[PDB]
C-alpha cells in the first residue's frame, strides 16, 4: 500500500484542488486597496519633502555658502526625526523591510503593525525625503505585510492558511505599488519572500487578487507616468549574446563581495554609536545630511536612484563619470542603507546595476564595432543584474525590468546576464542578502534570549 | 526547545540556501539544448507536411471535387498513420502530454522515453502536420520530459533532486521552444506542471539554464520570427478596466463548462471503437480528414489556431463570424484532443479566448462610445484568459501572452480579466483541466490493478 495510497491521495486531492475560502480572498483584496492605497500615499509624501527641500534651495539660492549648508541641514534634520522613530519606537522598522517580513512567514520576529506602521511610514518618509541613497521597497513592503496582518487582526481570521496568505499579499501588494509592477510584485513573493524550505500555505490566487487592487490604487492617482523610461533599443542578435553572460559572470563576481561590505559595514556603523539612541541619530542626520548636499553638488552620487539615473545613463555618459557615479553611489549606497534608516536597497541595487552595466556595453560597443552596438542594452541587461547576484532572486529580477523598462527585444540577453550573475554568484559562495540578514539578526536574537 | 529549535535550523539553512549539484546544472544545460533541439526538428517537420499537404492543393486546383477530396485524404491518411503509433506501440503519448509528465512529478505513470519519444515525436508530427485543431505543446512537453530523463538515465545521476529536476527543465525548455516563450515556460513549470500538494525538490536555477539553452536553440534556427504578431494596441484607461471584470467573469463561467465538453466527451467517443486498435485508427482519420477539408473550405475553422487567427481577428471580424468561429473551433478543438490523438489544447484555447474576447470587445465598443475603444484590446486581455479559467494557471498564461503579444500597455486589463476567469471559475466549481485529467488517467489505472 506504499505506492497504491498516494494515488488514493492525490485522486481525492487533484481533484479538490485550488482550495481558497472567499473570505481570505475578499480580505486579500482588501490587503491590496490599502497596502496600495498607502504607498501612493507615502509616495507622494515623500516627493513633496523633495519638492519642499529644493523649494528652500531657490529662496536662498544667492550665496553658495548658505544654500550649500540649508541643504545639508534639511537633510539631517529630516534623518534624524527618521533613525528616532525606528531606534525609539521600533527598532524593527530599520533597515530594509524584507528580511524582516521574509521572516514572518517562517514564524518569528513577528508583526507588530500598530507600531512599525506609522513608524516606517514616517520614519522613511524622512530619510527618502530628505534624498537619501534608499529605496522605497522597504518601507512598502513592510509597511504591506503589516497593513496585512493587520486586517487579519481587526476581523480575526484564523488558520496558518489565512495568516502565511494576508501577510504575503500585504506584501506583493506592497513591492508592486512601489514600481507599479505587478507582475514583479508577484513573482517576488513565491522566488523570494516566501519560506523555502518546506511546503508554505500561501495561496497565489489571494495573492493576485491583492497585487491587482494595489497595482489599481496606483493608476488611480499617478496617472499617465513611469518611473523610468527609456525608449526602444537597438536589437540583440545572437552572435552577441555571449557577451551578456561575460557581463553576468562579472555581476556574479561582485554580487558577493558587495553584499561583505553591505553585510559587514552595518558592523563598522555599530562602533560609533554603541546603540546609542543618540550617537546613532546623530550619526544619522550625518550620512543623511551628507547626501542633501551631494543632491545639490554631483547628484549622481545621492538621491534614490533611478530619479534620474538609468535614463540619463542608459544613453551618455562619460566612461569615466560612469566609473565615479559607480563607486560613489556604492559608498552612499551603503553608507544609508548599513547605517540602519527606513528604506531599501532594491532599488539602488537597480541603479548600480544600470551604471556597471552601461559601462560594460561601453566596452563591448568599440572592441566589436563588427557588431553594431549600443551601450543601452548592456545597460537593460544588467539592471537587474545585481538583484540577481546580490539578493540572487532572477526571476523577479527579470521580470520587474522588464516590467518597468518595456523592451522584450532583450528578454533574451536579460536572462542570459543574470542567469551567469547567480551562478558565478554561486561558484563564489555568496548568500541571498536578504536571508543573510535575517540569519545575522535571528542569530544575535537567539544569543539575547540567554 | 519547539520554537527555539526552528532557528538553529534555518540559520543553518538560510546561509546554507540554494543548494544545486555544478552536475544537475551542466545536465539540465544539455536536457535544454536536445529538448528544444528536439521541437526546432519537430515544427519544422509539422511545418512541411503542411507545405507538402498545400502542394498537392495547387497541382490539381482544376476541378473542386478531385481537390476537396484529396484535401480531405491527406489529413486523414496522416491522422492514421497518427493515432496508430499512440495505440500500438504508447498509448501514453496520446492527447495531450502534460497531465502525465505532470504526473511523473508525483513519482507514478512513469516516463519511457524509449518509446514515448518517436512516437510522440512521428505521431504528433502526422495529427499536426494534418492539420488538426491541436497544439504543438503537449508533444514537445511531453517529448521534452522524456528528453529530460532519458539523459537522467544515459548519464545515470542519482536522488529526487536529481530526477524531479532533470524531468521538470525538460518539461520548460519543451513549453519554452514551443512558443519561444522562455518567461512563460518557467512560470509554468511552478504554478502548473510541479506537484503541487507537498514541497518540491526542482531546482529553479536548474529549469531556467534549460529554458535558455532551448529558446536559444529556437532563435538558431527560426531567425526573425513571431508566431503572432499584432502591432501594439490602444491603451486602456482606468475607467475601462472594469469591462475586462465582466470578460473575466464570463470567461469564468464557461472555463468550466468546456472543461465537462472535453472531459465528458472523451467518453462519448470512446463508445465508437471500445479500444478497438483499429475502429479507433479509422475514427481518428475520419475527424482528422475532416480538418484537411476544412484547411480548405473556410479555414478559420481548422488549423492549429493562431496560424493567422489571433491577429486576422484581434483587427477585424464581422460579429456574426466571430460567433461561428468560436462554436466551429469549440467542436472541432474538443473532437480533435478528445479522440486521443498526439497534441494539446493549450494552443487552441488561445485562440478560442482570442474569439471570445474579441466579440466582447466588439460589444462593449459601441455601447461604450464615451470611452474609445479597441476591440482588439479585448481580444489580448482574453486571450490567455480560457488558459485562466480551464487549467486554471492564469500566471502562465498572462506571462505567455504578454510574451508573444508584447503589450505591455494592456498588463493590468490583461491580469483584471484573467484573475476573474479563476474567481468565477471556482464559485461555479471547475477544475484544473490538466489535473482533472490525470485524476481520470489514474484512478481508472487503479481499478485495473485488481
Amino acid at each position: 500500500q506504499a505506492a497504491r495510497l498516494r494515488r488514493r491521495q492525490l485522486i481525492r486531492q487533484l481533484l479538490e484542488r485550488d482550495k481558497t475560502p472567499l473570505a481570505i480572498l475578499f480580505m486579500a483584496a482588501v490587503v491590496g486597496t490599502l497596502v496600495g492605497l498607502a504607498a501612493v500615499a507615502f509616495d507622494k509624501g515623500v516627493a513633496w519633502l523633495q519638492n519642499q527641500r529644493m523649494g528652500a534651495l531657490v529662496h536662498t539660492a544667492d550665496n553658495y555658502p548658505l544654500l550649500l549648508t540649508v541643504a545639508f541641514l534639511c537633510s539631517a534634520v529630516l534623518a534624524m526625526f527618521g533613525y528616532f522613530l525606528v531606534r525609539k519606537y521600533a527598532p524593527e522598522a530599520g533597515g530594509s523591510g524584507i528580511p524582516e517580513i521574509e521572516g514572518a512567514l517562517e514564524d518569528q520576529r513577528p508583526v507588530r503593525w500598530w507600531r512599525v506602521l506609522p513608524v516606517k511610514f514616517f520614519g522613511g518618509l524622512g530619510t527618502l525625503g530628505g534624498g537619501m541613497v534608499l529605496g522605497r521597497e522597504g518601507p512598502t513592503v513592510q509597511i504591506g505585510g503589516n497593513i496585512g496582518r493587520m486586517v487579519l487582526d481587526i476581523f480575526r481570521l484564523k488558520g496558518d492558511e489565512a495568516r502565511h496568505t494576508l501577510l504575503a499579499t500585504g506584501a506583493a501588494a506592497g513591492l508592486a505599488a512601489a514600481f507599479n509592477a505587478p507582475l514583479a510584485g508577484i513573482l517576488f513573493i513565491i522566488e523570494e519572500m516566501r519560506p523555502q524550505f518546506r511546503y508554505t500555505l500561501i495561496s497565489i490566487k489571494a495573492v493576485f487578487i491583492g497585487v491587482i487592487m494595489s497595482t489599481i490604487m496606483y493608476r488611480i492617482f499617478n496617472h499617465e507616468v513611469a518611473l523610468i523610461d527609456v525608449g526602444k533599443l537597438s536589437d540583440a542578435p545572437l552572435n552577441t549574446l555571449w557577451l551578456y553572460l561575460i557581463l553576468g559572470i562579472i555581476f556574479g563576481i561582485f554580487g558577493p563581495i558587495f553584499n561583505k561590505w553591505v553585510l559587514g559595514m552595518q558592523d563598522l556603523l555599530h562602533r560609533v554609536h554603541g546603540g546609542n539612541i543618540t550617537k546613532w541619530v546623530l550619526m544619522g542626520g550625518a550620512i543623511g545630511g551628507l547626501c542633501g548636499l551631494l543632491g545639490f553638488v554631483a547628484p549622481a552620487t545621492s538621491g534614490g536612484g533611478f530619479n534620474l539615473i538609468p535614463i540619463a545613463t542608459a544613453g551618455n555618459f562619460s566612461m569615466g563619470m560612469l566609473v565615479f557615479i559607480f563607486v560613489a553611489r556604492v559608498i552612499t549606497t551603503l553608507l544609508c542603507f548599513s547605517s540602519g534608516a527606513p528604506g531599501g536597497i532594491f532599488a539602488p541595487m537597480l541603479a548600480l546595476g544600470t551604471v556597471l552595466g552601461t559601462a560594460f556595453g561601453m566596452v563591448a560597443v568599440e572592441l566589436f564595432p563588427q557588431y553594431h552596438l549600443e551601450a543601452g542594452t548592456f545597460a537593460i541587461a544588467g539592471m537587474g543584474a545585481l538583484l540577481a547576484a546580490s539578493i540572487r532572486a532572477p526571476l523577479t529580477g527579470i521580470i520587474l525590468v522588464l516590467e518597468m523598462t518595456d523592451n522584450y527585444q532583450l528578454i533574451l540577453p536579460m536572462i542570459i546576464t543574470g542567469l551567469g550573475a547567480t551562478l558565478l554568484a554561486q561558484f563564489t559562495g555568496g548568500k541571498p542578502l536578504y536571508s543573510a540578514i535575517l540569519a545575522r539578526t535571528l542569530a544575535k536574537q537567539e544569543a539575547e534570549q540567554l
